[PDB]
């Protein structure tokens, strides 16, 4: 393992601002070579509860690391190519107590937004962490609930998500398995069209000024040459007992689809998550401009039709290739 200073030299550490969190740990934004990056920091291997949960072992965190790398590599592939995941710049195993400068950033977030996590000031100098440095992907869909222009934007977002998932199905037999709206990131782009390639066939998607990135592979699954990488949640209690959001139903619906066998490939789970995201677009997102005219009224009807028909498709690939929304 390396010290924190290896990943976060002084100037980079001084520029860290906290941008997100979960039971897993903390996410900070910083800058290096004039370029924003996001740093995800996860405590591993120790006996302390962290945010109410036991720390993962190295064996337990390896799947997320492997999947992050494979999905990032799709941006440079040829037959199955997409930029719709998030870039992975580096991964390190770090040993030490939590940097005081990161505690300062943590406190500022706690003071302004409020945190559900423990202040991470209780680690000893032998504590291990995984530090993942990602491309900065923008702002999550949940935080953009009231910030998007119109339902035309929602169409582009759904098309981008579906295309990225299809490409990862085709190349990696990928299932995200946790694509809640905190895991869909939006960034401005000046590109009018985005490009992907699916089984050697290239196409484009109108951007509506946004590029989508899918993040967070904690529950994900994929395979290469029959070697399956996944999170075995077959004995998890709490994952299947949530309430108050359709999100929590998706976990139960996945378990129904796969008969509680998480190593198998069931790309219908990607359809389920896409349905949950379409439902958010129609029910919880609110747009600056309503569908006040016809033509926008037509996009709205098409997204409603997608919502009521998409559960009859077998995979993101089937949706992309066959659904009328994308024709
Ligand atoms: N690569 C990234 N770029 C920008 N924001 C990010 C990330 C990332 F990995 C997490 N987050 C944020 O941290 C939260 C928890 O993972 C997410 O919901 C996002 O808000």
């Amino acid at each position: 393992p390396v010290p924190f200073s290896h990943c976060l030299p002084t100037e980079k550490l001084q520029r860290c601002e906290k941008i997100g969190e979960g039971v897993f740990g903390e996410v900070f934004q910083t800058i290096a070579d004039h370029t924003p990056v996001a740093i995800k920091i996860i405590a591993i291997e120790g006996p302390d509860l962290v945010n109410g949960s036991h720390q993962k072992t190295f064996e337990e965190i390896l799947p997320e690391i492997i999947i992050s790398k494979e999905l990032s590599l799709l941006s440079g592939e040829v037959c199955n190519r997409t930029e719709g995941f998030i870039g992975l710049n580096s991964v390190h195993c770090v040993q030490g107590s939590y940097p005081p400068l990161l505690l300062k950033a943590w406190d500022h977030y706690n003071s302004t937004k409020g945190s559900a996590n423990d202040r991470p000031d209780f680690f000893k100098d032998d504590q291990l962490f995984i530090v993942l440095e990602f491309e900065f992907g923008g702002i999550d869909l949940e935080q953009m609930r009231t910030k998007l222009s119109s339902l035309a934007t929602a169409k582009s977002i759904l098309h981008q998500l579906t295309a990225s998932l299809a490409v990862a199905e085709a190349s990696l037999r990928f299932e995200h398995r946790d694509l809640h709206w905190g895991n869909v990131l939006l960034k401005k782009t000046s590109l009018k069209k985005l490009h992907y390639t699916l089984n050697g066939k290239s196409s484009t998607i109108p951007s509506c000024g946004l590029q989508v990135s899918i993040i967070d592979y904690t529950l994900s699954r994929l395979e290469r040459d029959g070697i399956v990488v996944f999170c075995d949640v077959s004995m998890d209690e709490d994952l299947f007992t949530g309430d108050g959001d359709y999100q929590f139903d998706i976990y139960r619906l996945m378990k129904k689809e796969n008969n509680n066998r998480w190593g198998e490939y069931h790309p219908y789970s990607n359809v389920l998550w896409l349905h949950y995201l379409t439902d958010k677009m129609l029910k919880q997102m609110t747009f600056k401009t309503k569908c006040n005219t016809p033509a926008m009224k037509q996009i709205k009807r098409k997204i409603q039709e997608f919502h009521r028909t998409m559960l009859n498709f077998s995979s993101a690939t089937d949706l992309l290739c066959q659904h009328s929304l994308f024709k």
